[PDB]
């Protein structure tokens, strides 16, 4: 976890979006670079680090596993403006992770 | 454009909307590249001075909850209790207009 938190200390964001596809929970991880650029897979992170001369952090500091309790978790909820990503309180994340483990 | 410049240097701008009995209240916070949360212009200016950041100044910052820059969250009651819901891009102008009416 220490490893995967380093980028947050450099002003990156980690986001996990959770969807329940008929009882089955699935997560998708994205990073936002400090400039706001959205990165959706390792190759995208490596290119960003290469292109931007970033050497303090590496591919080792990043994971796209939705089962890692690092950064912010969202679940879709309906409302008067339609579906929104709603932030899970840290204490509601665990059951989501646990549902995605095993399998 | 001026208010986007800090975001490129790894500042975050966040607007929280609370509905108090149908009266919307918006509140803006900045997170400096070090993560420090700043809530007022004097704190932002002290932070710029104390950390010798000088590319940006007062003109690159707004604490007005009516500006479409950065992420908007609205507090929404639900099954899990109070949650911050991320406003979609299309959600923001309507909720700003709601704040004014």
């Amino acid at each position: 976890e220490r490893e995967l938190r380093i980028p947050l200390e450099y002003g990156w964001q980690r986001e996990t979006r959770i969807r329940n596809f008929g009882g089955r929970l699935q997560g998708e991880v994205a990073y936002y670079a400090p400039c706001g650029k959205k990165l959706r897979q390792y190759p995208e992170v490596i290119k960003y680090l290469s292109r931007n001369g970033i050497m303090d952090i590496s591919r080792d500091n990043f994971s796209f596993s939705a089962k890692i309790r690092v950064g912010d978790f969202y679940e879709a909820r309906d409302g008067p403006q339609g579906m929104q990503w709603c932030l899970l309180k840290e204490e509601d994340v665990i059951p989501r992770i646990r549902a995605m483990e095993g399998r």
